[PDB]
């Protein structure tokens, strides 16, 4: 079997990957699914958002799936939990995928995961605080691979979304993502990041496969979540080496925690890339949860009046009749 | 008499000042302008964008008029002119207005525009590259105090947008801009820079005084740029301590240069600001602009077939008609 380590986190996260498991559990058997505490709570009572134990066992274990997790600000100390596992386990490429759910085009952004404002190097000091955006060789060129790779894969080009003309660190990236390309015969098109903001709300569709550095990337990829509707439809993969964590992109929604309306669709999707990634299929979660949309009642983010539950019973639904064409 | 220094630039820059220029003639005689170069030519010639001459003159001015740059990615130890200036004047506030023209709603941006990502601390080394994000209490605090003056005028509230739990620039920065709006009795909305784009485009109305450090500033506002239906409305003012310089938001726009179809409204409007700066009323300006628009033909980025000079006489035809009404 595949173990899959599960981190349902708080919030609405564990409304959402009990949705997102029922479905996995309604394609393959082939999983074994164990469950992990996370967040604030662990925090509290150890010091640290996950234990380190627990850690271990989540690291040897073939994937990770994860809901989502409350950053308080006003809590000393405490790093987010998915900030955390990120930089334990080496996932170095997100890929986040937005996708128009009717007519079935993708918004597809891989954000370099581990270093850029993220690495951590930051001081305050006589009234002058600072951060230090790090671009590294390595890291600039790893997650160029990535992303020619998912260009490839598509028969598609790479834009490449900086601010070189003042940040040397994008000049620096700029430069690598443009010889790996290279190497590969990919297309490399140039955006810079604040008038890309403007080319991707009124032209969302033509711009292939999406890279930029860290906190470009995350504030990219909410953004691109406008033309899905809700957030809360959008999945994504955190990929490293040995190992990957999937996660729906949208938060921890306190204030409609326990309420039963939270849209898996997110998670579900989550749990598609997570097959794709063992080898098995996906395919059919994505054509389940296509087929599900097109008569569904969905959920109040999206407009509808459906509840949580309606939702992943109905994508069970499709997923028992789309089982019969392996063919 | 007020004396302007106008610095046209290139591209679309001459054509929109052209405009700007007529339309502050219209509206009173009381400034002399005084052009210069400034771009890849004067830095050709020089080594630098504007000469240091020049730059003697334009500081001693009393505010500039300032078109639009080129800045090529690919020309070695070129700045931006406009950064240039920016630093070299003292411009620490950055304050743009975006206005959806027909109801007179406004988004307005305050962007901290002397440091952050734009300080200018960056390096390579050993395949390791380096910008630091530098905010400074004395930074912080005069753009906070901005700020709060743009809230207090407008009987409003301060929408702080950060990555806080990522970004300990932003931590401190935060702490600030929250102890000048309490000392002040101003309001402080917390916003974070991937939500807020969402937020940002699904309901632009209603966040205030957004303030935000330089780089998040530059990516919010031409976002809010999608509210105004082009880029090529929107006026911005840079504010320092003994001067300020006017420009519209947009760029050099070097494809469409010379054709005629340049949307004037962004200097126009910018003109305006300058006029207030100065103490001259702008109201006039904003009225035309206004009153025009309720029935003239707009320019091609906006979807009409007017040329850019139907809308410069358009103005300036409002004006005159506006003038009688000193009353
Ligand atoms: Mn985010
Ligand atoms: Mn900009």
């Amino acid at each position: 079997m595949y173990r899959v380590a599960v981190i349902p986190g708080d919030g609405i996260g564990p409304e959402v990957i009990d949705g997102a498991v029922r479905v996995l559990k309604a394609v393959t058997g082939r999983v074994r699914f164990e469950y992990y505490e996370g967040g604030v709570d662990v925090f509290q009572e150890c010091g640290s958002p996950i234990r380190e134990e627990d850690l271990e066992e989540i690291r040897r274990s073939d994937a990770v799936l994860f809901g989502a997790t409350t950053t308080p600000f006003d809590l000393p100390g405490y790093r987010s939990l998915i900030l955390t596992l990120r930089k334990e386990l080496g996932l170095y490429a997100n890929l986040r995928i937005i996708p128009d759910l009717r007519t079935g085009r993708e918004i597809v952004i891989v954000r370099e995961n581990s270093e850029g404002l993220y690495f951590g190097i930051g001081a305050v000091v006589n009234g002058r605080a600072v951060d230090v955006r790090l671009i590294t060789r390595e890291g600039a060129e790893r997650i160029a691979r990535f992303a020619v790779e998912q260009a490839k894969a598509r028969g598609s080009f790479i834009t490449f979304v900086h601010k070189a003309n003042v940040l040397t660190g994008d000049k620096f990236f700029r430069r690598i993502v443009r010889e790996v390309a290279g190497e590969e015969g990919v297309e490399v098109r140039d955006a810079i990041i604040d008038s890309f903001t403007i080319k991707l709300v009124r032209n969302p569709w033509e711009h292939g496969v999406i890279l930029s550095e860290n906190l470009f990337g995350d504030i990219l990829s909410d953004l691109a979540t406008v033309h899905a509707g809700s957030i809360g439809i959008v999945p994504s993969g955190n990929y490293g080496d040995g190992i990957a964590l999937f996660e729906p992109v949208h938060g921890s929604a306190p204030d409609i925690a326990g309420k039963g309306i939270a849209n898996p669709i997110g998670a579900i999707l989550s749990g598609a890339m997570l097959l794709d990634y063992l080898g098995l299929d996906g395919s059919l979660i994505r054509a389940a949860v296509r087929g599900y949309v097109v008569n569904g009642e969905l959920t109040p983010d999206m407009g509808g009046r459906a509840r949580t539950e309606d939702v992943v019973r109905g994508i069970i639904g499709e997923i028992e009749d789309l089982l019969s064409m392996d063919e």
